[PDB]
């Protein structure tokens, strides 16, 4: 009902949230020819055996993810309140979170068009296939999709979308985190900042998108554990490391 205005500090976290967005996704994707070649071998049967023998998408969506990692990593210091926290919860915040606000954040990237990723030119087109060619499995790649699909759907505005990412990040139920109650008093405000905004941007809809929101991030943590047990499964390849890279094995290890 009530539709309060966002007060001077929210506005704040807002802005800086937006800016830190802008500086740490680039939607030309110009970067990429910097990542390793994307390699996609013929595997239209999706066989496990080939595709793990092959591994051929890997070297560049690791590349991908980890590049996607530092930036991350940047945005989420730039989020007001995070650098209140200990070294420590800090990077536990980032290494439980990475993989959820990658898939997040790409849904900026991703089209109902044709259900892919583009980023750019054919070669930075990702579709299930491609996933697949990296080691992962429909398990995965199916709820992913649908995730992407239902978040589109939702037509969040840029302010919304690094909220949640935010809020994504700077969460008190995360394991390990020393300091809940700093943690949460963060993610509040933050929250309150989403909430207000809402009211303020939509009429009460408001509440149903602010619930469809928060349900997202409890789909993100299933996507999270089923990432977490291919991860798994992958790292057993032999020669898997030289095919990921440092931040990825540490972050996801
Ligand atoms: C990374 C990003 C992008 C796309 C994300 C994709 C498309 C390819 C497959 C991925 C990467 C999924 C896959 C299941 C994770 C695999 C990770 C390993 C191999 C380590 O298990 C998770 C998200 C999926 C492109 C762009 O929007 C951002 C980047 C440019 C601004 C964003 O940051």
């Amino acid at each position: 009902s009530l539709r309060p205005k966002l007060s001077e500090e929210q506005q704040r976290i807002i802005a800086i949230l937006l800016d830190a967005h802008h500086k740490t996704y680039d939607p030309t994707y110009s970067d990429f020819c910097q990542f390793r070649p994307p390699v996609r071998v013929n595997d239209g049967g999706g066989s496990v055996t080939l595709e793990l023998s092959q591994l051929s998408m890997l070297p560049h969506l690791a590349d991908l993810v980890s590049y996607s990692i530092q930036k991350v990593i940047g945005f989420a210091k730039m989020i007001p309140g995070f650098r209140d926290l200990t070294s420590e919860d800090q990077i536990v915040l980032l290494k439980s979170s990475a993989i959820e606000v990658i898939m997040l954040r790409s849904n900026e990237s991703f089209t109902m068009d044709d259900m892919s990723w583009t980023c750019g030119n054919q070669d930075y087109k990702y579709r299930v296939s491609d996933v697949t060619k990296a080691g992962h499995s429909l398990e995965l790649i199916e709820p992913l999709i649908k995730f992407q699909v239902g978040l589109k759907k939702l037509n969040l505005h840029e302010e919304e979308h690094v909220l949640l990412m935010a809020i994504c990040i700077v969460s008190p139920d995360r394991p390990g985190v020393q300091d809940a109650a700093l943690i949460e008093a963060i993610q509040d405000r933050l929250s309150n900042t989403l909430q207000t905004y809402i009211r303020c941007r939509h009429p009460p809809g408001s509440h149903l998108l602010y619930a469809k929101m928060i349900q997202k991030l409890a789909d993100l943590r299933s996507l999270n554990e089923e990432h977490s047990k291919q991860y798994r499964c992958l790292s057993f390849q032999p020669e898997c490391s030289m095919k990921l890279t440092p931040l990825v094995l540490e972050v996801f290890g």
